[PDB]
């Protein structure tokens, strides 16, 4: 708004252009599980992934681009990007960054058990200081880690939410006073009562139902990867009306009938592009080439 404006920075995991030691030093002797994404790779956009474990960090190579990465096609080179997106790493290939980091939601990762974005370190210029809240959560496992920025969780201990710095880790305080972040797929979501009330805000000049633009506030209305093993939901994927009509084959059975108009959510995302969605309460797998996929696509992304 003022003479400064912004974009992301204080959004979630992404890290800044780590010179060279930052991305390695900051991820070195870190927690038993940690990963980070710095900007220093080929293509139009930077894609890398360093993971800690025991002996130095493990930087991984990743590929990506602006075009839509729903399913792996056979194109040549995107107009804006440098070449076909598609992700890479350890003889692997996903489609989206958030889709990649979303590996611990199912079962461990390349190295260690359930990793997460590293603290800040590497000498940061920005410090968090927000007073956001929501309903509180309880720890379902013992406490233990390495990074001071995060907050170890002690079984049966109740933690109050204060902000969402990651897609798999929210910020909460411990019964000792210490502040930090707790895991999403390790605690139990608890809903007391004083969570969905807000102030008021009100309106001024309305008439019709607006579109889901901007993005809802973090909380019960929209929480990070809590039930999504693959599909992302940092602020809310594309939810409106199918862009193209794609019906199921006659020889099909448990297939989904997709038609431009209705609204479908991405329920269950496979590796080779074929994902399943919810349309008219029906759950089935459609080509998905007639719908606007989800992952890491933002209008004002400014990736390139």
């Amino acid at each position: 708004m003022a003479g400064n404006f912004d974009s992301e920075e204080r959004s979630s995991w992404y890290w800044g252009r780590l010179s060279r030691q930052e991305a390695v030093a900051l991820l070195q002797g870190q927690r038993h599980g940690v990963f980070l994404v710095r900007d220093s790779s080929t293509s139009p956009g930077d894609y890398v992934l360093s993971v800690s474990e025991n002996s130095r960090v493990s930087h991984y190579i990743i590929n990506s681009s602006g075009p839509r990465p729903p399913v792996p096609p056979s194109p040549a080179q995107p107009p804006p990007g440098v070449s076909p997106s598609r992700l890479r790493i350890g003889d692997q290939e996903f489609d989206s960054l958030p889709a990649l980091l979303e590996f611990y939601k199912i079962h461990y990762l390349d190295t260690t058990t359930l990793i997460e974005p590293v603290s800040r370190s590497r000498q940061g210029s920005g410090v968090i200081l927000r007073q956001e809240e929501a309903e509180y959560v309880r720890a379902l496992f013992d406490f233990n880690g390495n990074d001071e920025e995060d907050l170890p969780f002690k079984k049966g201990d109740i933690l109050r939410i204060r902000d969402k710095p990651e897609e798999q880790w929210w910020n909460a305080e411990d019964s000792e006073g210490k502040r930090g972040m707790i895991p999403v797929p390790y605690v139990e979501k608890y809903r007391p009562a004083s969570a969905s009330v807000s102030a008021l805000i009100g309106g001024n000049q309305e008439g019709s139902h607006p579109q889901p633009l901007g993005g809802p506030e973090p909380g019960p209305y929209a929480q990070p990867s809590v039930n999504t093993p693959l599909p992302n939901l940092q602020n809310g994927p594309i939810y409106a009306r199918v862009i193209q009509k794609r019906v199921p084959n006659a020889y099909d059975k448990t297939a989904l009938a997709l038609e431009v108009g209705e609204l479908v959510k991405v329920t269950k995302i496979n590796v080779s592009g074929q994902w399943e969605g919810e349309c008219n309460g029906k759950r089935g797998h459609f080509p998905f080439t007639h719908v606007r996929l989800l992952d890491q696509q933002n209008p004002e992304e400014d990736f390139s």
